[PDB]
């Protein structure tokens, strides 16, 4: 990879993408996968378990390469880009959020290519709803995260993991079930941050969630079944269709 | 990956490692690959073309995972470590050294997790022998690298690529033919930096070279043939053996 463009729109395109994990070569996780993630819009990726949603997120971070087809970022293949440049443009928060044993300010800074001020760290923690519980500590942001493995709450962990990606100011934000542990209060904080903010109105967001309520408000929804796009479009468009998306939502609480 | 130990010795172990590129599943590039990279020692990896030397370097950066066996860093599997933590501990320079279109000081800083001073940037460039030609520019270190693709010399590119990894201060330095373009003058600069320096006397170095002259002075030599360790040991030990290493060196200029 050589590409490090100073201006990235954030357009993501999957073109006939097929993938199988290198340890399971012929078990097609993805097959003929085609969609487009538009910059400034939040696209929700939903579907049944084992469909390939997290696999899609892995391919977007160039953790794996597609066996067939192309994963395109701003027109060029993802492999053409510099690895560390991708880290500066693409950030992903997950329901697989592993802290360290270091201070909270070190956990938030993470792989940042600079030294962030306290005003900067407090800001992203406030937007992620992690500032309050951190400020309650005697050592504050210098408090080393517990090596206990459960020294912290579920949502309080995700709040730290969220702020970690916010401070990166990525062009592409991938949320892999990183909203499940958050309460509706902190949920709205994220939603308003992604929807009702001028900062995140220029960036593309991939919201992977099992919570159809969150996908309901998304600008675009990708329904994934058997490793392929079963349906596509907004909530209303998918609703009147009365197919995969609708049937899945049909069985819910009104 | 969760591991981010504040103290890393740098011990690298390959244990019965077998690998095949995910696009070519049953073409065994590596098979029963076992060796140990000792901290504070420079280990040279040599062998015929297509043996798997660069593949080994790829596995060490966790770019790929072994289909069989284990790649161990300081006792724990490489996948157990945090991805961005690995970037802070493991740095690799290659004969595949792609610059950008940004300033020389930005190319050297690269993926650094902080903001480096000019004293710091000049130091690594001086040690890599890149300070002189950069200082000759009117804009100095702020000179944007040419988008021409050949605006710079071969060795002058490698000198910049070398300093990029030096400033990272990695526990594991991987040199994938990153010495071929350097003259014997700049060669000695690297050699003295790796051998005759207190800074690099505590770190492990993997020197991948086709230049047997460089491997001759290494603390340890790994001969790779058909994806496996044919022979092992220092220069003299491999010499008296009179096998793979010796025979390859037997045909040379005395
Ligand atoms: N590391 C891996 N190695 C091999 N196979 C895997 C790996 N990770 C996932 N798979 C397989 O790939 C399929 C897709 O998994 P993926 O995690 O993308 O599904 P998902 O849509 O995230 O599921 P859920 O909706 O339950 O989170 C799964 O059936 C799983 O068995
Ligand atoms: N990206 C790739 N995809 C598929 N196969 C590959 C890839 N890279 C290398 N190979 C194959 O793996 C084998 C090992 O390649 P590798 O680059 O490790 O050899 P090497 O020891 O670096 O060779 P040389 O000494 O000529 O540099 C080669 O025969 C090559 O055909
Ligand atoms: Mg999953
Ligand atoms: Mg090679
Ligand atoms: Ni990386």
């Amino acid at each position: 990879g050589s590409l490090a463009p100073l201006n990235m729109k954030g357009l993501v395109k999957f073109q006939d993408v097929s993938f199988a994990y290198p340890n399971h070569p012929n078990v097609q996780v993805l097959q003929g996968l085609t969609f487009t993630l538009y910059p400034g819009k939040v696209t929700a990726l939903v579907g049944p378990n084992g469909s390939g949603k997290s696999t899609v997120a892995a391919l977007l971070q160039n953790l794996y390469q597609p066996t067939g087809g192309k994963v395109l970022l701003d027109g060029e293949p993802l492999v053409q880009y510099d690895h560390h440049y991708l880290h500066t443009q693409v950030a992903a928060v997950g329901q697989e959020p592993l802290l360290f044993g270091r201070s909270f300010r070190e956990n938030i800074a993470y792989g940042l290519t600079r030294t962030p001020t306290m005003e900067e760290i407090t800001a992203v923690a406030m937007e992620s709803g992690a500032h309050d519980f951190i400020s309650g500590f005697p050592q504050g942001y210098d408090t080393e995260v517990g090596e206990t493995g459960n020294q912290l709450s579920g949502g309080q962990r995700q709040a730290v993991a969220l702020a970690r990606a916010l401070i990166r100011k990525p062009r592409l934000l991938i949320l892999d079930n990183a909203t499940s542990a958050l309460a509706a209060g902190n949920q709205l904080r994220v939603q308003r941050l992604l929807y009702e903010s001028p900062e995140w109105a220029s960036r593309t967001v991939l919201l992977i969630t099992q919570q159809l309520s969150l996908a309901e408000r998304a600008h675009h929804i990708l329904f994934l079944k058997e490793g392929s796009v079963c349906e596509q479009g907004t909530h209303l468009q998918l609703m009147e269709r009365g197919g995969c998306y609708r049937s899945m939502v049909e069985a819910l609480a009104a």
